């Protein structure tokens, strides 16, 4: 599924997202935006061999089982299509293991690429939340 902005911020509060050690909603839209263009369906393979997933772009070398990722961990303990779904539910929970891991949202190069240090309440704005 492609989300609308205000779509998934709203899904993104539901999850208990907002301010989920201490990142303001917009940071994790505008994470979502440069990571995955709000599409669940989003895959992208890395030089390593690992592929990243889903809206949150996460990695198969650590949080999620592919089958084809050597001596990879799964810390999210969930298949790497259940990241690929409609519903964002295993895409947050995970998430919210990654952001907790000790580096905050720094984990998302995009997001420290292009979102820390901007104007990010700007990605919820104009939404009904
Ligand atoms: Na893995």
């Amino acid at each position: 599924k492609v989300f609308g902005r205000c779509e998934l911020a709203a899904a993104m509060k539901r999850h208990g997202l907002d301010n989920y050690r201490g990142y303001s909603l917009g940071n994790w839209v505008c994470a979502a935006k440069f990571e995955s263009n709000f599409n669940t369906q989003a895959t992208n393979r890395n030089t390593d061999g690992s592929t990243d997933y889903g809206i949150l772009q996460i990695n198969s070398r650590w949080w999620c089982n592919d089958g084809r990722t050597p001596g990879s961990r799964n810390l999210c303990n969930i298949p790497c299509s259940a990241l690929l779904s409609s519903d964002i539910t295993a895409s947050v929970n995970c998430a919210k293991k990654i952001v907790s891991d000790g580096n905050g949202m720094n984990a998302w190069v995009a997001w420290r690429n292009r979102c820390k240090g901007t104007d990010v309440q700007a990605w919820i704005r104009g939404c009904r939340l």
